């Protein structure tokens, strides 16, 4: 149906050569971008803007093209939105009035010109040079949610709303790192290709080095290294790297996603949701100028202090089922078949308490919760509550029914961490794939001594999600993975 | 080596605990760093300190101890320095100050009391408190840069000066994300798994998805997916981010690097030279204070403008070769072999030009040097030059002898860049296993228009190399890929 359409442009381009001209142009020196035009300009008369000459130059791609004859206007785009130019034969001369006249919608071309207003009041460029750029061998759509991320290049240019939220996302990513950093957390790189996978209880990606012959994991976590820095007497370290699960696609999925690890000495959990809290309402309100946000058909307050409640306690409140009392694996087992929670063969009081809560309560916190008390059978990495180590000096963020941060007073005791590993295999042996691994190098850092820590881990991708009221992770992932 | 040590900390862990204490301690408000302390006290006379009585709080690893029976000194090292605290049984009670004697060389403490100066004059802190914080198991190191890599976190303890190298490279880091933002580039985050490992001449690393079943491939470079988003009409992006390439070792390389990647639409490779010597020099100035550095045995001037000059000139002027001649690549092979020059099958005049750099040049480029008109064979993504299609409108910097940035006036014409990925699979063919791979998504992108556009690609690794005088890229990593 339009494959000649891209021989109409394939002839233009031919054309557009023998005029003498580089249909994929040279440098273009600008003064200006579309919005800093209006926001100078846009409240000046037709006619003082006709006896000011206010030169400008400017670049971009024609969206809309229209008039037919001697002088045609054109809608050009640029990052920061659309500028009308109008260009006259009897201004710009033949050869670029042709240029303009071959013009399609989808090239990028550059002008030079004065500010004036047409008599509908538009602000616009009075073309008087007229510069071709780039020639676009394929055509603009027209103005599909899985084809938008498929081409993202299609949907940046198509709806601006996009393009908001990839610079909200730069600006959040930004202002996390100046709020750190002027805390005194040291921002570091450390390795994403690991002799083993630790940090966490998820599936690994595997690759090989030929030179060194070695069999290399993509980091799962960043946690591991980093504690070593803190063994390294570093105090204070943070990192916002890729990190990567070979796990399926979801709507808060993905298999590299960005995420921030921070490590404290000297502080505990407490400490740490303070810091959680304070960091994502200060990130809010430099960004969005706030800390009241619309989420789907929520209004999310992130304004401190956050409630904090303790996974068990959420059961009791939301299920009426409690796991405070002494219970064995068979009662836990009982009150699962009663209220409908899967359980896995290898799972214990410990797990099953997890699961109620991941099945029957999460997706209802909607404002900012910090959940805690995991029990230690989930939390190998984490130190065991003094009071009753059944649980853990352990949190999670939940916000809008989803989990935005983990984080817990962490295992220094290197002969306990030690006994956790072994009861991570043990549970492999029993059916759990995404146990954790023994790695003996991480134990003999812990054996040169740890110092009491507090460690941070936040989904940054989700956290954009909810400050760009995104309903999907693959709308603030630039490329997200494809099926293809 | 320590048989028994061992024996002796472990049994010594047990004590603690009898003593009624949590051996990997709680959480510990400090009031400052050793250093602060000496930068603010550190003037006061024995007796000024004894009428100010200044209450402190500090933690720190055990550097050193004296047990003088009742009363004992010991050094407390934390992230910016030691300080010396003394301890008397008199004033902490019999339960601290046993908790003092069994204290081991390694063990981490916090300490709360007052600031003073003994006999001999140095600033200390007479004690009221003593926290046991942390118990080591092992003994710090007794003294190679095997146990300096392996064991990182020794070597951040034991060698202030390591310390202050990644104190700087984050700096570095900072310095340069400081000066993008405020000159309006977005930082963004691109996939590091691709379909097609492109962008780049090098081999990569292999993975694959499980649940997609997919084979993928870590990134070899950032620059595909960053045009994708010029495209998109971005007009100025840069992602500081990881890179991978399957290559051995070396103290220039390492599998896993920082690599920094920006793209301006309607600039060129000149443009490019006089943006990364302004960066360059704005980061040096900004942490070092100063452009005028020093490096080994070379005193290297980083002050801006810096040297201009075409690799045939290099050529010329470095080993008396004129390329400039029109030659066929037979006569070209001759001047190899008599030079010295190896060459490989997939040869051409193009490629013998650069090896005739590379082998008998770069070496001896020691200030800055922008190095410029690579040869088309080895540029397939930058476009042809004008006057001379022989060579394309990209550049190298050179420094020190080594390369540290590579950049170029992109290729935006789709026709053309597909013509160059053909010559790549053919290299390929003879053999060239480093040959760029087609990606038809991207030719399909630049099929939809891409202005024309100034590429910068800067190994940030072996910029802080650079500016922290490390010889070898090994001091700039906190955790190296070590040899199996
Ligand atoms: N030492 C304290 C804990 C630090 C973090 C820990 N090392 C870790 O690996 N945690 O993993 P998660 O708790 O599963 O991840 C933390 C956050 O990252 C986000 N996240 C996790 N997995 C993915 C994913 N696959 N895709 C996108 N986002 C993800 C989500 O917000 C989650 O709460
Ligand atoms: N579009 C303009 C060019 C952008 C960069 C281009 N896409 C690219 O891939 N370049 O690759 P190189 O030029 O080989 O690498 C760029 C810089 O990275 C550094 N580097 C390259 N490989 C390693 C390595 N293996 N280890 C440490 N640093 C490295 C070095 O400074 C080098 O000059
Ligand atoms: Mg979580
Ligand atoms: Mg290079």
């Amino acid at each position: 149906e339009l494959n000649d359409q891209l021989r109409v442009r394939r002839e233009k381009l031919k054309k557009i050569e023998e005029l003498g001209v580089d249909p994929f142009g040279k440098r273009f020196e600008r003064t200006h971008k579309a919005e800093e035009l209006f926001e100078l300009y846009g409240d000046l008369s037709k006619e003082e803007l006709e006896e000011q000459q206010i030169e400008v130059a400017v670049a971009g791609r024609i969206m809309t093209k229209r008039g037919m004859g001697k002088a045609g206007f054109a809608h050009i785009q640029d990052v920061t939105g659309q500028i009308q130019i109008y260009v006259r034969q009897d201004d710009v001369g033949e050869q670029q009035y042709e240029l303009f006249k071959i013009s399609d919608l989808g090239d990028i071309v550059g002008v030079r010109g004065t500010m004036f207003k047409t008599k509908v009041g538009e602000l616009s460029i009075k073309v008087s040079s007229y510069e071709f750029l780039t020639k676009a061998l394929r055509p603009l759509p027209e103005k599909d949610i899985e084809q938008r991320y498929r081409q993202r290049y299609l949907d940046l240019i198509m709806n601006p709303e996009s393009k908001k939220t990839f610079i909200t996302r730069s600006l959040i990513i930004q202002s996390m790192r100046r709020y750190l950093d002027s805390h005194g957390y040291l921002e570091v790189e450390t390795p994403m290709m690991h002799a083993v996978a630790g940090g966490a209880a998820a599936r690994p990606f595997i690759t090989h080095h030929n030179a060194l012959d070695m069999t290399l994991y993509m980091r799962i976590a960043i946690e591991l290294h980093l504690k070593r820095l803190i063994v390294g007497g570093l105090e204070k370290v943070y990192e916002i790297g890729r990190v990567f699960r070979n796990e399926g696609i979801s709507t808060r999925h993905n298999p590299e996603f960005t995420m921030l690890e921070l490590y404290e000495a000297y502080a505990d959990f407490r400490d740490i949701m303070k810091l959680t809290e304070n960091l994502i309402a200060h990130i809010a309100t430099e960004v969005l100028g706030t800390t009241k946000i619309q989420y789907g058909e929520h209004l999310v307050d992130l304004t401190p202090e956050w409630r904090r409640l303790h996974m068990v306690d959420a059961i009791k409140e939301y299920v009426g089922v409690d796991f405070w009392r002494q219970m064995s694996d068979e009662e836990a087992r009982e009150l699962a078949k009663e209220h409908g929670v899967e359980v896995a063969p290898h799972m214990t009081f410990g797990h099953i308490v997890n699961e109620f809560f991941e099945q029957k309560v999460e997706d209802k916190l909607i404002q900012p919760t910090f959940i805690y008390g995991h029990p230690v059978e989930i939390s190998p990495l984490a130190k065991k509550n003094p009071d009753d180590p059944r649980f853990t000096d352990r949190f999670e963020l939940f916000i809008v029914g989803r989990e935005h941060a983990n984080a817990f007073t962490e295992l220094n005791d290197p002969i306990d961490q030690r006994q956790r590993f072994e009861e991570q295999l043990k549970e492999r042996e029993q059916g759990n794939d995404e146990a954790h691994e023994m790695d003996e190098d991480f134990l003999e850092a812990l054996e040169y001594g740890m110092p009491p820590t507090g460690g941070l881990g936040i989904g940054v991708d989700r956290l954009v999600m909810l400050l760009t009221n995104s309903p999907s992770i693959r709308d603030v992932l630039l490329f997200p993975q494809m099926r293809h």
